[PDB]
């Protein structure tokens, strides 16, 4: 993996922001796109757009081939059994909903259970809510240990045999945890329940094989894997798929319609109405050809090496925490200890970094961890150990200036 | 309006498909995009893509700027009174869908009624079909006159004091008609109940004003109107939006998110669950900059034109069946005498000639007319009188061969 050749694929990186050289260390907020996208989405409009699935005229013909056929770069990049199992949605938040209204809503009953975890984003969590609150079932927390991993123990106590699903992220983007999906689905299994996997911080950065995870469901989003905005998937087991009604109901998704019923179309194409995200489907089939190019190893170790040094740069600061555990995805979040990370996040855009600061769409995680709000910086292919140091040194100037300033006032 | 000079702008126009130079006739299934919409999605993804309604760092307040800004020009473009009314959504299918989840399922009880009319688009059938039997609330169809027009006399008749939504389209994707939408938004509102206004086909071609035809909800996608796939509007009257809940739920669409309990945030974001469709709503965004400079009372007088110079030329062929009224948008669906309308269109795309054979998600309609399909000509701001001469003149062609065939097989 040649980082210099990785980063010249990418034009946005080469611009300056305040007079300094962009260092973007927000990809888990949203990644940054190659040449290799933007250009196929391009071609799509300037060479093949029309509509799909009726190919009477030659381009409907190209543009449907091309829809269809990123489904199956998807299927074969999740190492899903069929393209019947992948549905496109416009992000993996969309994604969870359509389980939460279609199987959740349709299987729950008072005394179930549905076994979340206190690190999820709010994706994953606020279908479940109102899910369980529609049926009358109840929902459950999974603890953390203190440094927000889940111990298998843990799980295997809160699910129990009035458990009908469990959810939880594959990767925290708050953590950076890996959480340990394929033991837990054997445990959902156990207990007669269904795992319901959050897949947007893993899909862009490891290898994903539901087959091997044994999932009964995966969501990811297109945005934060080098693809177009607006687009995701929705794997789900093709048993599954086939007895849960559609999410949303139309043209595309139907097979007859009569004035008062209809009948709906065979999967995958069941839970897609209306015209599809064509374009963007397309895109996120040219990223998966890009991602796959590089290799998901390549990727996944050079992000375990960059975190590997950010962890150890990090703990060369002083007034400086943490939070999570050491083994993790290419991400750290933090704070400065007398600085709000708003202000951090602020000072550090002067200086040409983007981070994230807030809760990072995580409230009961940031009460779990006792802060109001948090600084994130995460990492991609395309970042290297040079952006880290100099996120590192702005840190340390950070805490320098802010001391300064107190001084100053203190002496005032 | 100077159609050579628009026609530069779509560079798929300037393309041969099967040796002959393309005659796209098909922009009711999807448009083509002119430069500045493709090159507005090109200039986000290489220069400023970022998450948005963060803003910590520059380039997320030049995305968040860049998506809230298409939010205004939408607002203008259909002349709502705030941005609050304006959500983003993936299309059409899914406005209409988020109505029929928040507004008619919340709203509709045993004895209330559903009135849709027998021309409408399955976008607009199926998740009222599909709302009434989740409510035990009655779906009721206004009956069409004979030249496929919808009379106010009918309207009146079949909206009663139990009719609590009035669902139609603005245009009719088959038949051209224009519905009487402010008069029939008065008798909805006379009887008690909201219009829910399908403006797919309408926006593109026509001035939309909510404000003059007083619609309560009004529904649009992006890709028929020269901008992005993947993306779409629903506008709703601000009181009713602010008393329905969110349809889906997650990040950004909440403001407090408890273990069990959240509270959603103000509109329009409490309808936008998820990053957004970022790069495609900008592009929206710049395809009304487009649309608006050229002038939608000139695209609409142009599609006058070609419709009327279509229907005339249409009425110089024989044994061909042109549906609906005279004074219509710019389409033409029609059968020849003696052909499957699908034989049609593969001739036609023989002769580089694009248009559409089916039931255009239209069945009920087409029992209506008494047809199990048909082929349709759509027409848009790119086309000319020359490519509906290459249309009819590729009939009389299709007529004559399959004349001669019968004739060889007849002698045979």
């Amino acid at each position: 993996m040649n980082i210099t050749d990785i980063r010249e694929q990418f034009p946005i990186l080469h611009q300056q922001v305040n007079g300094h050289d962009l260092v973007y260390l927000d990809s888990a907020a949203t990644s940054q796109k190659p040449r290799a996208v933007i250009e196929t989405l391009d071609k799509y409009y300037n060479q093949y757009n029309s509509n799909v699935h009726r190919g009477v005229h030659t381009l409907g013909t190209r543009a449907t081939d091309g829809y269809e056929g990123a489904r199956e770069k998807v299927r074969k990049f999740i190492n899903a059994k069929s393209m019947a199992e992948i549905i496109f949605t416009k992000g993996t938040t969309t994604s969870l909903n359509m389980v939460a209204l279609s199987y959740a809503r349709a299987n729950l009953k008072p005394g179930d259970e549905v076994v979340i975890t206190y690190m999820e984003h709010h994706a994953n969590i606020i279908p479940w809510q109102q899910a369980v609150k529609a049926t009358g079932a109840t929902l459950k927390y999974i603890p953390l240990q203190e440094d927000g991993t889940i111990s298998l123990e843990d799980v295997r106590e809160t699910v129990t045999s009035n458990t009908k699903i469990v959810a939880v992220s594959h990767v925290s983007n708050v953590l950076g945890t890996v959480n340990p999906i394929k033991e837990m689905a054997k445990i959902a299994h156990d207990n007669g329940a269904v795992i319901v996997v959050d897949g947007a911080q893993s899909t862009p950065h490891m290898k994903i094989d539901v087959q091997d995870l044994d999932c009964d469901f995966f969501a990811l989003s297109s945005h934060k894997m080098c693809g177009p905005t607006g687009v995701g998937v929705l794997y789900g087991k093709k048993a599954l798929l086939e007895n849960m009604e559609p999410a949303e109901f139309g043209g595309e998704m139907i097979d007859f319609v009569g004035l008062y019923e209809s009948t709906w179309k065979e999967l995958p194409w069941k839970f897609e109405a209306g015209t599809p995200i064509i374009a963007g489907a397309i895109g996120l089939g040219a990223a998966i050809d890009f991602l796959e190019e590089i290799g998901l190893d390549e990727i996944s170790r050079h992000e375990h090496k960059l975190a590997a040094y950010a962890l150890e740069r990090f703990r060369q600061l002083d007034g400086v925490t943490v939070y999570g555990p050491e083994e993790r995805a290419g991400l750290v979040t933090f704070n400065l200890d007398d600085v709000h990370p708003h202000d951090v996040a602020t000072v550090l855009d002067a200086e040409g970094i983007a981070v994230r600061a807030g809760h990072h769409a995580a409230q009961p995680l940031m009460k779990w961890l006792d802060v109001t709000a948090t600084a994130r910086a995460s990492f991609y292919l395309y970042n290297t150990e040079e952006e880290i140091d100099k996120l590192v040194e702005a840190l340390q100037k950070t805490k320098e200036y802010f001391t300064n300033v107190f001084v100053d006032l203190e002496h005032h």
